[PDB]
């Protein structure tokens, strides 16, 4: 850990989403994920441009923006629009959901100061997606190509974002299965080569780590903010090849979420698969788990043990061990997933022994 | 009733809606309103060019469709192709998404021959869509414009449709809350003279039925499929007209889903508003039921009728009286909604008396 990173970032600020119907999208996430409806911007707020609404599950927060019609914001231009956020483009969203569909757009990383993180990137080699705006007097964003069509945003504070308004807490119900930070966020690149020593020159971050992928990790100064990046090899499958060809590009592969009480937050989310909410990947056999008392029977306890297996647990280091579940595709490509973790910043690694282990049981 | 109609219709099959994404929408809709997961046809059944899954709750029939990557059915022609519906097409559907959003993109009436009605219908005026497609040689598929985007789907049989899989009964719940039929379909245009003589032209379907609309009613012989059609007036708001410029031209205004039992539903789904569901319309004051007990008092008990002010459910003829609720617009635009009626064919009306009820209390 150099701490070589070109500017002081603080941690990871939300995820934003694009889609046709921001509406749909945060209604189900909500439901399958527990995320409380936090703030909205649409034309019941004055943004006749873009619908974007808020979900937050303690410090983690869930964007969804969707276009309305072009129309609507005709007579508008840049310095008198009324979108909340200037970034937005109609032609690069439809460009973005018809190419990608359902997926991630910008991973937000809130940094020390906007403006000065946008020039030493540039300066650095990052492509620039979108200028430094100001916001209020207050807040100030701005973004750079990070790679694909996923953007890196930097945002920084002197509330959510202006133009936002807070949902009164009575119109939201306080959903809350026990999700509480965003820990990494991972995407496939057709050459890591290429694509971490991008990333990394920009930012100054540090590299922190029959496979079918080859991939490494970023990190920050602090391992706050974990960026890993992951490259196909042919001649096993690679169903990071097959994101490539159903994503038609890269992008961002899995975000990983964070829980305080993860076997709380598989059994509300388990119960809501059917009913709305999100399917999980199937569960390892039991052989997974007869080996599991011999990796961590010193580390947990048989009851606890058991009770993995009957969610369908993956656990695997050093500084730690790790819990892991992946759920499935969360839309119509299989592309974009979620993974829900926890760890007893980055301790206990990224469960890439469990390619070697989930092998075993056959 | 003349019984006009150029060929034999039975009764509404079902509505495809397009939009970008067919999981989170078909997801949200199950749960908010009580369907379940039917069938599907996507890559896990061998269809590489759309991404449809149907949803039902009793006679009701709900299909989402979402475009997959061209360049995965890139190899394919017309002849060859592995899509379900051969209607499909992927600029059309981006096309309609683009410019309208989420919507209904084809009202699907089952006949008694699908040939033999496209062939009536282009012959009488009707603007041919989709020619007819024979499906295992079994079901004949057959479209024409109807209004705007909106095309009318005829289906014929000698099971939903072929190259469909029928979800296993465990991986999918049981969801119920009282929908069981399609009402009436209603759908804006600029001008209902033009709109009405066409539908009409090529169907033969006779005519049912400070306002701020004007609108008719089309029915077939037996009056089981309605297709009111509506246009504004200026000079008041007009709702209406705010309908074609956000949804940027003609479309399906609202569907109109029948129950058997209206406070069972209503109360299934206002328990679920906040939780991924549907938000409903503002309930009128108690006014509104206040004169409940001088028009319908004769028709409903009290103690039915104070429960319609806990729901808020409007209630309005000659041949019987009809309960009725509004759902608050179903994406981000201000556009399609869902009313949930009940009915004690076409019976009591579409609630036209309604409008000057509401503003008896002021
Ligand atoms: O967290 C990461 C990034 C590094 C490599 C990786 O594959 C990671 C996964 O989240 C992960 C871990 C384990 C498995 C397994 F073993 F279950 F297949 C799968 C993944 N994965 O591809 O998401
Ligand atoms: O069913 C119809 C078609 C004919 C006219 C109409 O507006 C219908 C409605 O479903 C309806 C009925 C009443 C109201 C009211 F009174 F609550 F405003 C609104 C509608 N509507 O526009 O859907
Ligand atoms: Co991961
Ligand atoms: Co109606």
């Amino acid at each position: 850990n150099p701490k070589s990173d070109k500017f002081k970032v603080k941690r990871f600020h939300h995820i934003e989403f694009w889609c046709g119907d921001a509406t749909n999208v945060a209604r189900r996430f909500s439901w399958g994920l527990g995320m409380r409806f936090s703030a909205k911007s649409d034309l019941s707020t004055g943004n006749m441009v873009h619908a974007s609404y808020l979900l937050t599950s303690g410090d983690l927060r869930f964007l969804f923006t969707a276009p309305y019609s072009p129309s609507l914001s005709a007579g508008e231009i840049k310095p008198t629009t009324t979108a909340s956020i200037p970034s937005f483009d109609h032609g690069s969203c439809r460009s973005f959901f018809s190419s990608h569909g359902l997926g991630v757009r910008a991973v937000a990383i809130e940094v020390e100061d906007a403006e000065s993180a946008f020039s030493i990137s540039v300066a650095n080699g990052a492509i620039p997606s979108s200028p430094p705006i100001v916001l209020n007097e207050a807040v100030t964003i701005a973004e750079v190509k990070l790679y694909g069509d996923v953007v890196l945003r930097y945002v920084s504070y002197k509330e959510f974002l202006p133009g936002f308004e807070r949902v009164e807490d009575a119109s939201s119900f306080p959903l809350d299965y026990g999700i509480r930070r965003l820990d990494h966020a991972v995407g496939n690149v057709p050459e890591l080569g290429p694509a971490l020593t991008y990333v990394a020159g920009f930012t100054g971050f540090h590299q922190f780590a029959e496979s079918g992928l080859n991939s490494a990790v970023l990190a920050s100064n602090d391992e706050m903010v974990l960026l890993p990046i992951n490259e196909p090899v042919h001649g096993t499958k690679s169903q990071i090849q097959t994101y490539l060809e159903h994503n038609e590009g890269a992008g961002l592969q899995h975000l990983a979420l964070m829980s305080e009480d993860i076997f709380r937050t598989l059994r509300e989310m388990r119960k809501r698969s059917s009913i709305g909410g999100f399917d999980f990947m199937p569960s390892p056999p039991p052989t997974y788990y007869q080996n599991l008392k011999k990796r961590v029977g010193d580390v947990l306890s048989d009851d606890q043990i058991k009770e993995c297996e009957e969610l369908g647990i993956l656990v695997d280091d050093d500084q730690g061990t790790l819990l892991q579940i992946f759920t499935k595709p969360l839309g119509d490509r299989p592309t974009i997933f979620i993974e829900i973790i926890q760890r007893v910043g980055g301790c206990g690694g990224f469960g890439k022994g469990n390619f070697s282990e989930l092998f075993k049981s056959i």
